[PDB]
């Protein structure tokens, strides 16, 4: 017999930000020392890695926000 | 005999910051020290690595909000 | 028997900001010591790796904000 | 009436060192964060000075060997 | 009356040293953060001075022995 | 009366080094951040003075070996 799927998400929806002011923002890092050995490395599938750094970030974004979705049918 | 799905969510939504002011925000790692050792290795799927990483970060976003959804129907 | 999907999502949202003012940031880096020391690297599939990096990053998007939709239908 | 000095020091002295090596020495100085704040500063005679400084030193000599000395004579 | 000084000092000395190696040495700094601050300096006589120094320094001599003499008279 | 002053030193004296080698030395500074912020340097006799210096020295002499003397005599 028949089979009927209606799928409808509806959104609204906001994700906001109002700032009077970013700033004197000092990041000033005083080195730093860093050693890593190794004797083998195998990497196979989908590896994301950091090996031995020495990363210094600084991030101001006058926004910075974030809407993630995800919407899925599966029908067998 | 018939199958009917309807599929409805309807979201109304925000995620809101108001900020009369970020800053004077002083970040001064003071140096330091890693040593790291090791002999094989073997990531075989979908790994996230840092391995002796000595890494500062200064994230000062003016929002940094987030919204995550996941709207998922599955049918047999 | 007969199948019928209607798939339709409806989206009006917005990923916004007003920032005053972005400024005064400093970042100053100390330099730093970094050693990596391997034998064998084999990175077989869809692998992302850094290795010993002394990376200093200053990002300052007036806005920076991301919207991710992902929208999927499969049938079998 | 009359006066003598005699003043006569006699010195037969070693001041010795023997090594078979002196090595594999390492000096790592982590980085590292030094502030120094004044007003005013009036130095008026025979000052050695040292202010906010972060200074490494690795000093390996061979021998050394110090030997001092002072012979004095005073006549009124 | 007569007056007589005999001022002999008398020395026979050695500052000696033997090595069978120097070697292998190893000076590594991770950098360093240094900040120093003032208004007036005012240096009047003989004032030996470092401000503010980052100052690295490697001293390996063979010798570096030292023989430091003084020898006065003084007569009023 | 008569006055007689005789003033003879006498040295035989050696600062001696013998070194089978000096090798394998290694001075890698990591880099450095260095600030000094001041504003008036008034240095009026005989002054020596380093501001705001990121100095990095390797001084590796065969022999490095120092002797002084000062010999004085003064009447009045």
């Amino acid at each position: 017999g028949s089979v009927q799927i209606v799928y409808k998400p509806v959104d609204l929806s906001k994700v906001t930000s109002k700032c009077g002011s970013l700033g004197n923002i000092h990041h000033k890092p005083g080195g730093g020392q860093v050693e890593v050995k190794s004797e083998k490395l195998d990497f196979k599938d989908r590896v994301q890695s950091k090996i031995g750094s020495l990363d210094n970030i600084t991030h101001v974004p006058g926004g910075g926000n974030k809407k993630i979705e995800t919407h899925k049918l599966t029908f067998r």
